[PDB]
This record gives C-alpha cells, sequence and structure tokens, in this order.
C-alpha cells in the first residue's frame, strides 16, 4: 500500500485525551518557498477568479509526534503543531509541482515536508453496538478521491497551557464531524481513543490523526439517523457497514481498491491497535482463526 505510511502506532489499545501533550509553536510552521510565497498567492487568485464563493480557513500543521518509552507513567505523547491554511494547502500539497517542493525541502532543510502546508486531518473507526464499522461513499463529482469509500472525519479549524485546549479541540472535532455527517446524537458516542497517525502519499505526505469511537446504537439505528437528515444533511452519497470480524481481512477484498488513503490508514491502525489480541483467551485458535 504505497499511498499510506504509518507515522505513529499508539500503545495500550490507544491513548485517551488526558495522556496527550501538544506544543503549538511558530517553530513548527511551513518554511517560506525558495522563490517566495508569491507562487501560493498567484494560484489562490486564479482559483477565486473562477470560484469567487470560495473562502480561506486556518488549519493545524503536523510537524512531528514523539511517543514516551512504553510502560511509563505521566504524559505518553507529545504533538508538535504549527498553523497553516486551506490556501497554503492548495498552493503546496495540491500543486502539480508538490514532488519538486519535497526534493527542495530534502536539499535545503533535510526535511521532505519543510515547504508543505501539511494540514492535520482527523478520522474515526466508528463501531456500532452490534459490532460493525461505519463507511461512507464519496460523490463522483468532488475534486479529491471522487467516488471512493471514506470513514467519518474532517480537517479541524483552530479556535501544555495553550496545548491542553488544542488537544481538547482535536478530540472534540472528531465527535463533531460524526454528529454533522452521520447525524448521530452526541450522547450515543464514547470519548475517543487515539489509535495513531497515518500519512497520505498521494497528497504529498499530509497526515491524519485516526481515532476509535464506540456508538451505543446498532447498525440499523445508525442508518435511520443518517438517512432521516435527507440528501442535504450530508456530503457523502451513501452509508454501509462491515462486521468487525471481516475488517481483519479487508486488504484482501475488492473493497480495498475503492478506499481513499486516509480511510486505509484508519482501518490498518484499527486492525493493529484494537484488533490483534496479546493475551491467552482472545489469542486462542477458536477466537483468533489462523490465516
Ligand atoms: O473539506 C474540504 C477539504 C479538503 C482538503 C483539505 S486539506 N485542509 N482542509 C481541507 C478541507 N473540501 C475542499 C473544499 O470544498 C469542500 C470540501
Amino acid at each position: 500500500d504505497p499511498e499510506v505510511t504509518l507515522l505513529l502506532q499508539c500503545p495500550g489499545g490507544g491513548l485517551p485525551q488526558e495522556q496527550i501533550q501538544a506544543e503549538l509553536s511558530p517553530a513548527h510552521d511551513r518554511r517560506p518557498l525558495p522563490g517566495g510565497d508569491e507562487a501560493i498567492t498567484a494560484i489562490w487568485e486564479t482559483r477565486l477568479k473562477a470560484q469567487p464563493w470560495l473562502f480561506d480557513a486556518p488549519k493545524f500543521r503536523l510537524h512531528s509526534a514523539t511517543l514516551a518509552p512504553i510502560g511509563s507513567r505521566g504524559p505518553q505523547l507529545l504533538l508538535r503543531l504549527g498553523l497553516t491554511s486551506y490556501r497554503d494547502f492548495l498552493g503546496t500539497n495540491w500543486s502539480s509541482s508538490a514532488a519538486w517542493l519535497r526534493q527542495q525541502g530534502a536539499t535545503d532543510w533535510g526535511d521532505t515536508q519543510a515547504y508543505l502546508a501539511d494540514p492535520l486531518g482527523v478520522g474515526a473507526a466508528l463501531a456500532t453496538a452490534d459490532d460493525f464499522l461505519v463507511f461512507l461513499r464519496r460523490s463522483r463529482q468532488v475534486a479529491e478521491a471522487p467516488g471512493l469509500v471514506d470513514v467519518p472525519g474532517g480537517h479541524p479549524e483552530p479556535q501544555d497551557l495553550a496545548g491542553q485546549l488544542v488537544v481538547h479541540e482535536l478530540f472534540s472535532s472528531v465527535l463533531q464531524e460524526i454528529c454533522d455527517e452521520v447525524n448521530l446524537p452526541l450522547l450515543t458516542l464514547s470519548q475517543p481513543l487515539l489509535l495513531g497517525i497515518a500519512r497520505n502519499e498521494t497528497s504529498a505526505g499530509r497526515a491524519s490523526a485516526e481515532f476509535y469511537v464506540q456508538c451505543s446504537l446498532t447498525s440499523e439505528q445508525v442508518r435511520k439517523h443518517y438517512l432521516s437528515g435527507g440528501p442535504e444533511a450530508h456530503e457523502s452519497t451513501g452509508i454501509f457497514f462491515v462486521e468487525t470480524q471481516n475488517v481483519r481481512r479487508l486488504p484482501e477484498t475488492e473493497m480495498w481498491a475503492e478506499l481513499c488513503p486516509s480511510a486505509k490508514g484508519a482501518i490498518i491502525l484499527y486492525n493493529r491497535v484494537q484488533g490483534s489480541p496479546t493475551g491467552a483467551a482472545l489469542g486462542s485458535p477458536a477466537l483468533l482463526p489462523p490465516l
């Protein structure tokens, strides 16, 4: 799967909010382009002169994420974050020249991402009370990954002593994206666990935080809530469900070729961190079938 790379696999079945620190610093921002940020401005101007209803928005930038030694007490993860924007994304990661910016970053800074916006996404492996994961079909008319399968999520917009508010907004935003797109009540959702971070190599290495969220409703009830919004209540064109039993072998199915890279990230991390039992009971051959 060359279109997805794992940057972080979380320990202990995934990390709760209270075990994560963030450092939000201009030291973690994109570097100005070698010939100046005028190239980003020119692309934006061309875009607005064709689609003048478009608007810019701020985004978090992932610089890096450092895990503590396993088995330790105290904070278990440090997220190094800067700030970027939708405009900077359109002029760098989404640019036809994105691979040239990666080579220049290697040359100038020893960092393939130095000249990339790299806005941080969020996504969820969302499980039902009857043990299914939730999938969404993307419109065939959108610019990114048309007609492919996705999981719930988005790209959160800003607003340890400003850090804890930032971690709070990241955990909040994955629940908000589930309530807005799937139309579920907030009180049917668990507190999220962070499974890990996955990079989209088809979009020049931009990264998504991937979470595990449990719903107290069954697959049939989740479908009812999704549909009862009507076609205007969601960006996706349909919802469907796969037994957690069958998610284990999903990369061997015809569905895999239809998953967008960030949804592949969410399913690989679910299989590694929530699947793959470590103990004698769940590891027994009748509960963990060979092959
Ligand atoms: O939701 C998104 C979107 C896509 C990529 C990124 S990367 N940073 N934030 C993003 C936001 N879009 C694009 C514009 O039209 C509506 C759908």
